[PDB]
DNA sequence: CGTAATTAATTAATTG
DNA sequence: AATTAATTAATTA
């Protein structure tokens, strides 16, 4: 096997890089690296380097690390271009591996943890760690054990040893619960006094030294708290000992009053967890705490205890200790669906970067094209300063707000990396401007032809089409990565939906799952065999081929995510190939790419009815189109269809059949047009929307831009088993929404669209009299908690103060003096519940921590003064009403007259 | 130190 | 109430 780097940091003019061998062993090294840097020269110089420009490059070779950044310095003030890559580890290990890496993750030590601290005078500041850890749970990836040290001895209690026999017992039995799985894996180390807990711990970190760190909100906190404790005790310089290299910076965080600092480790990629979900994942949460993620990401239970969590220790210290466990496994469980942490690494590598610099697709993107120019023996510019801009971007299309009965919508195969391809942008592939027309006009196709010689976009530029920039080609190779990813992440879809088909009549039989391959279609071999299934077995192939859709969509949604924000990063100052004149020349490009396709699909549908400059097109963004399918239904009559599904395979053929061509045909004319390097806007149909069959409902609506919901049938090629909604904007898919209020509007659009105004009204007042006995975390709004300290007069809401930060003004003053009580953090969610006028609490609303139940003192208090009628009607009417109306629709029949 | 476009719910102020 | 403008938080792409 091929030699590959773990972690990579610069201490001086020495490079200390951790890495596996040939043979397949970690081995840490120190190298004085000498860095090369470039200046322009003479033109009559005979050498091998040029600029990405063509421009000649003479090279610098420096004797250590210090005289590369010297020489910077001394070109900068002077006036001249210092090129070359000025963050040397990145050039280092350009040379130490001139290849493709591949990697062997079991070779990779993972490890991640977590830690328990009990505090009883408030929330424990990792920045002061005054109070002793009483407990850390130290999973490993090549252990593959749970290392559990549980403190027995402290000035807060002293306490029985934690039973490995009563962990096991279920929770009903009087147990923990801890998974039986990793039983046999746990570890367990207990302490007779604080200091020889750490002591150990020290030297099992040396002996395995982590290679990739994780957890919960281990940067913010565990790290943190374990090195300021260790200082606290130890030493500092002891404390350097969790860095495997002994040298660790501190950051640390404003606040006015509030210090939190966060500390950097040298030699181990950290990657918490809680970041890698929030970038990687798609979901704007609620909570951010573990137990809410667990529940949300596994539809495990919640951890279930009495009293404050700084006494669970003094009286179920059994309890305690099992669930600090199950959250450094809960973790586990959340990758091993999720698989971010192979995600990082996938990318990291392919990159050649520090593995938390994934977390920057800028610092990705210039690892990327570096190594993509070096290989050519070319030689990366300068990075510049530029002053921040506003640029125009997507065009979004004004819809006529009204239900829509049938609808197919025409979406653009990843646009912006496509034009990126098809125009060649490029930093270096560009040749210069041209007069530029309205954008109306080259929709229209009337303008000038704005090149004969050059690839070209409605922004005014012009690019080069004999040889290929460096952009595309870079952005090409990770779209393909993309693709394979995709069309596994929409088998595992469609098999899905067939696994679903069949489960509507299971064989009462005794049979077991197949053996099959997820990523690739059912055969209509496997397709019969799953006919004739057992229940219970066709609920656990669901299982799994839902699983390999969530593997399948983190890869190619992140992918996506990737290549997507190169385009962006054009638009970045700090990006070094940032240049305005590109961003703009995609974007502008869509906006015209969608544009003109409108115009041409409704040309063609006219052209086929016979009419006259009718409308089909409805509604438009970024790079899809939205067509109403109402003539067509008409034109071969809605007796005709047998059932549902009748109707949509009649449109399913035609789009591919008589649309996709003319569609195609429309965007090879526009490629001509713009006299670009390669044809590459691929419109393939997306969504099938429409009613049941001879039912009441309405098929879709729209209440404005990117506002609508759609009774979708098929989904680019999978055919649902059960009609699915398409939401997008409205109330529901926004996370600040309370969640009973999500999942009823969901249902007053699903009666909407399928049933029709009949059943809304049913279920309208079925509702409106279960709302006032709903749980009050349900019914509570969400917001993020910015700026707290501005609208803060020493108490009290200030000029134009929002109201959310309002309700946490509240809160402040309702624990003043209590200090079990929890701590609003700035940027943290909070929930806000409006009271009536007249409360002991002297305001319009409250608000509290996201996750967790508001404490004790006050709750009762706050259900006391709840104001029903109003957060009814804030939440879930005014939002229906919004629906209603755009929809010529009522909720409730009138009473009038 | 990836982006822009767009919404709805705020508030402070003015509708003689 | 009902307009507008200014601000915040959240979407869709
Ligand atoms: N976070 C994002 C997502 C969208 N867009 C741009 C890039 C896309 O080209 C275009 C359309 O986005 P889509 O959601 O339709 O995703 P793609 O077209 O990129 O991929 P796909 O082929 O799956 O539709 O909008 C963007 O700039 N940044
Ligand atoms: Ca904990
Ligand atoms: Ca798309
Ligand atoms: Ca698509
Ligand atoms: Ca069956
Ligand atoms: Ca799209």
């Amino acid at each position: 096997m091929k030699e590959f780097y773990l972690t990579v940091e610069q201490i001086g003019d020495s490079i200390f890089e951790r890495y596996i061998d040939s043979n397949g062993r970690e081995r840490t090294r120190e190298v004085e690296y000498k860095p090369s840097l470039f200046a322009h020269c003479p033109e009559s110089q005979a050498t091998k380097y040029f600029d990405i420009y063509g421009k000649p490059c003479t090279r610098k070779l420096f004797a250590n690390m210090r005289d590369a950044s010297q020489w910077i310095k001394r070109m900068e003030d002077i006036g001249l271009e210092a090129l070359g890559m000025d963050d040397f580890k990145l050039a280092y290990l350009s040379d130490t591996y001139n290849y493709e890496i591949k990697y062997d993750h079991t070779k990779i030590r993972v490890a991640n943890f977590d830690i328990e601290v009990t505090s009883p005078d408030g929330f424990p500041e990792p920045s002061q760690a005054k109070h002793p850890i009483d407990a850390i749970t130290h999973y490993d990836s090549i252990d593959d054990r749970f290392y559990v040290f549980d403190l027995l001895n402290s000035p807060y209690g002293n306490v029985e040893e934690w039973s490995i026999e009563i962990a096991a017992k279920l929770q009903e039995q009087g147990g923990d619960e801890v998974p039986s799985e990793i039983i046999d894996k746990i570890i367990y180390m207990p302490f007779d006094n604080e200091k020889e807990l750490l002591m150990e711990y020290l030297n099992f970190w040396q002996q395995k030294t982590p290679v990739i760190l994780t957890g919960w909100n281990v940067e913010s906190f565990a790290i943190p708290y374990v090195y300021n404790r260790i200082k606290n005790i130890f030493g500092e310089s002891t404390a350097k000992r969790l860095s495997p290299h002994r040298k660790t910076r501190v950051k640390v965080i404003e606040n006015m009053y509030g210090s939190r600092e966060i500390i950097t480790l040298f030699g181990i990629s950290v990657l918490d967890y809680i970041d890698l979900y929030k970038k990687f994942s798609f979901t704007n949460q609620p909570s951010y705490s573990l137990d809410y993620i667990s529940e949300f990401e596994l539809n495990v239970g919640k951890l279930k205890y009495d009293g404050p969590i700084s006494k669970l220790r003094e009286s179920n210290h059994q309890r305690y200790i099992s669930y600090n466990i199950i959250a450094v496994y809960r973790v586990l469980q959340i990758d091993a669906k999720r698989q971010f942490i192979n995600l990082s690494l996938d990318m990291g590598y392919y990159a050649k970067i520090q593995i938390q610099s994934v977390f920057s697709p800028i610092k990705t993107w210039d690892a990327i094209i570096f190594n993509s120019l070096k290989e050519q023996n070319k030689v990366i510019p300068q990075g510049r300063s530029h002053p921040v801009q506003p640029y125009p971007g997507a065009f979004v299309k004004e819809p006529i707000p009204n239900r829509y009965k049938y609808v197919m919508s025409f979406d653009l195969t990843s646009l912006y990396p496509s034009i990126i391809r098809q125009v060649n942008i490029s930093p270096e592939t560009i040749a210069g401007t041209f007069k530029v027309a309205p954008l109306h006009d080259y929709i229209n196709a009337v303008a000038e032809r704005p090149s004969d010689v050059y690839s070209c976009s409605p922004n005014g530029m012009m690019y080069y089409k004999d040889r290929d920039g460096v952009v595309p080609t870079e952005i090409t190779k990770v779209f393909n990565q993309r693709k394979e990813h995709k069309g596994y992440m929409l088998a595992a879809q469609r098999n899905g939906e067939i696994i679903k088909e069949a489960l509507h009549n299971p064989n009462l039989s005794v049979d077991e799952p197949l053996d099959v391959d997820y990523r690739f279609d059912f055969s209509d071999e496997i397709k019969e065999k799953i006919k004739k299934l057992s229940a219970k077995s066709l609920n656990e192939m669901l299982f799994r081929a839902q699983r390999t859709e969530v593997a399948g969509m983190t890869a190619q949604i992140n992918r996506k995510l990737l290549i997507n924000s190169l385009a962006g990063a054009l638009g970045n100052v700090w990006f070094r190939y940032y240049d305005l004149r590109n961003a703009t020349a995609i974007t502008t490009f869509g906006q015209m790419a969608l544009q003109w396709i409108e115009r041409k699909v409704n040309e063609y549908l006219n052209e086929v009815c016979g009419t006259e400059g009718e409308a089909f097109v409805l509604y438009g963004d970024t790079d899809s189109i939205y067509v109403s399918a109402d003539k067509i239904i008409d034109k071969v009559g809605e007796s005709k269809f047998r059932d549902t599904n009748h109707w949509v395979d009649f449109l399913d053929k035609f789009a591919r059949e008589r649309m996709e061509p003319a569609i195609d045909r429309g965007f090879r004319e526009m490629c001509e047009y713009m006299n670009n390097k390669q044809h590459l806007m691929f419109m393939d149909r997306e969504a099938i929307a429409g009613p049941p069959l001879g039912s009441k409902g309405i098929g879709g609506f729209w209440t404005g831009k990117k506002r609508y919901a759609l009774n979708v049938w098929d989904m680019e090629g999978t055919r649902y088993a059960e009609p699915k909604l398409k939401i997008m904007g409205l109330e529901t898919q926004k996370s600040s929404t309370p969640k009973a209020v999500q999942k009823a509007l969901k249902e007053c659009i699903r009666r909407m669209l399928q049933e029709g105004e009949e059943s809304l009204q049913e279920y309208f007042k079925e509702f409106e009299k279960e709302f006032r006995q709903l749980n009050y975390i349900s019914i509570a709004s969400v917001s993020s908690a910015n700026n707290i300290a501005k609208y803060d007069v020493g108490g009290f809401p200030g000029p134009k103060c929002p109201f959310h930060i309002r309700g946490i003004l509240t809160y402040n003053r309702a624990i003043k003096g209590n200090i079990d009580a929890p701590q609003v953090v700035e940027g943290e969610k909070v929930y806000v519940l409006p009271l009536r006028e007249g409360n002991p609490f002297g305001d319009k609303c409250i608000a509290w921590p996201s996750g967790t139940e508001i404490t004790d003192l006050i709750k009762d208090d706050v259900l006391h003064w709840m104001d029903y009628t109003v957060l009814l009607e804030k939440t879930f009417i005014k939002p229906l009403e919004g629906f209603t109306s755009a929809a010529k629709l009522d909720y409730e029949k009138k009473a009038s007259l």
